[PDB]
């Protein structure tokens, strides 16, 4: 309901293009359903930009990283440890929203500097994890809310 993320597009990423499973969606639907509702990729960092179904007044960010999702549990060494948001303003360019650095915590919610009015988002992950022996980007959920 107020997760704006769902039902945005994947308009550019720095991955080969590849079918198919745990693809990049995975983290766009707002949901934990199972092991396969998240985005896992070999490719250990990246970065994936969306557009969202409009523009939105985001306030506030979370990410469900693989913890959250059942994955480690115990220990968070999957869980996404340096990973920043940007977005496109109105002149096209593209701007820094948050960085987050040395992250190992399931979920991170973060509240934004100050409201940030775009349409197109940009996530990059740094590093992938906090040092698990089976590396990957795992990424349940990118969410985003409105005041
Ligand atoms: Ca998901």
């Amino acid at each position: 309901a107020s997760n704006i993320v769902p039902g945005a597009t994947v308009i550019d990423s720095t991955f080969p293009k590849t079918e198919g499973g745990e693809g990049i969606e995975g983290m766009l639907n707002g949901t934990i359903t199972s092991l396969s509702d998240k985005w896992s990729s070999a490719q250990l960092s990246g970065s994936v930009d969306i557009r969202l179904t409009k523009p939105r007044t985001v306030v506030r960010w979370v990410m469900d990283h693989a913890g959250a999702g059942g994955e480690s549990v115990n220990d968070g060494l999957m869980n996404t440890k340096d990973f920043d948001l940007y977005y496109k303003d109105a002149d096209g360019e593209w701007k820094l929203a948050k960085e987050v650095r040395g992250n190992k915590a399931h979920v991170t919610d973060i509240t934004l500097d100050k409201p940030i009015t775009a349409q197109d988002w940009r996530l990059n992950v740094v590093t992938s994890d906090n040092g698990t022996p089976w590396k990957a980007i795992r990424i349940y959920n990118w969410k985003m809310y409105e005041k």
